[PDB]
């Protein structure tokens, strides 16, 4: 069937509809990933209704794997420090959340990392699911963490509506300025609707928006396509979360290397 | 109808009641919906949608408009799970502001509706205590019931205001209890009754009945059931002053 499942445990929010859900030499030093997650569940749909959605697991885990195996743990956190939320219906790397899930549960306070930087962090990973496009492109902090990031000359890894965050530097510095990214196509979130993958269109799409910021995204298409620009990782899709875990360790390795 | 927790398919190990036991003003409520208890498992819960819209409607008639407000902006977590007037002003819960922002500025009130959300965040809340303190500093209504005076625990490293006040607020010995049959997927890590004691204040029951209690301008009720009698004292107390 391609109509929404409902969320009871929401008003007027709905998970994906049935039929889209199955479619759809280490490093040994200190420096850890900073993990920038969603604290919300419920993204408002232009019709009210409620998509629900979150951090996509595949998409925040894979690539965390490939790090983790490559001698660098990470540590979380949300704007709010409320637990992350994932799209528990997107779920070797079952033990891996089991053995971490409580780095997820419970999360730092963005704010608080933000005022003890200068660092160990040796990257910052805005993980995609449409639970990236609640609260990160508006964070002052989220904001911060980035510039900090790129100014330092750390990693900024991210994948799918990840990027939908870099929309946090809209009003300041924006270190972001000019570079180019692989992201989820909104002519893609613009038919999804169609096979009841949300119950309604987005209000606003993020792909457009970081155009006007200076970003150029520079895929259309779905693929699992990954691309480098300096020490800005990005994936297009669910389908490049691997591919993005590949890339991240192969240079992160030899840049700490 | 079984004593079994319902699973909440939308977050990981977490679980409804079970089927059977489930048979100006400023509003602070609740933006985080599960509450971990003493076994790793989730309670789906959010603030009482009954104990949050019937006072709320007695207030709201006798002319007293609300405003809703959550420590982080993001939307209200209501426990739907059973539990016209909502849909008409869903808009204000769906869109709080955040709290720390509403401390730094009028009202009338400050309203902390009960559900096991409150459990959350607010008695923790730094700007719950401050925004807590200003309604005491200047002579405003507080208005509470079941474990939304958990919140006042937020003043507890302060001065404390609160000190000496009575209230009426959900006994801890029915919490030890309603895992028994479900309601709860597990147990509280902590019991906010004692902690209200060790506090200073005074809770003047030990038992649920829908009992509603006036102390000063702090008014609450102790359960669900004393959501409607508590909407009527708060709109007495409010018009009449």
């Amino acid at each position: 069937s391609k109509n929404p499942q409902v969320d009871i445990a929401e008003d007027n929010a709905f998970f994906p509809s049935e039929y889209s859900l199955s479619q759809y030499k280490p490093y040994r030093g200190k420096h850890k990933i900073l993990v920038i997650a969603a604290d919300e569940r419920y993204l408002p749909t232009d019709n009210g209704k409620l998509f629900s959605t979150g951090n996509h697991p595949i998409e925040t885990l894979l690539p965390l794997y490939h790090l983790h195996a490559a001698g660098f743990e990470f540590e979380v956190a949300t704007i709010s420090g409320l637990m992350t939320k994932f799209e528990y219906w997107a779920m070797k790397v079952m033990p891996f959340f089991e053995q971490h899930k409580s780095l997820f549960r419970n999360p730092k306070k963005l704010a608080d990392v933000v005022a003890s930087l200068n660092s160990e962090y040796a990257a910052i990973f805005v993980p995609g699911g449409h639970g990236a496009l609640i609260g990160l492109p508006e964070s002052q902090d989220v904001a911060a963490a980035l510039q900090w990031a790129i100014k330092n000359d750390r990693f900024v890894i991210s994948l799918c509506h990840g990027p939908a965050a870099f929309l946090a530097l809209r009003h300041g510095d924006n270190p972001l300025n000019g570079y180019s990214i692989c992201a989820f196509p909104d002519a893609a979130d613009k038919q999804t609707p169609e096979i009841g993958y949300m119950p309604g269109h987005l209000t606003w799409y993020f792909g457009e928006e970081l155009k006007k910021m200076g970003m150029n995204i520079i895929n259309d298409d779905i693929t699992g396509r990954v691309h480098k620009d300096r020490k800005l990782l990005t994936g297009d899709s669910p389908f490049a979360a691997n591919a993005l875990g590949k890339l991240a360790a192969q240079e992160m390795l030899a840049a700490y290397a």
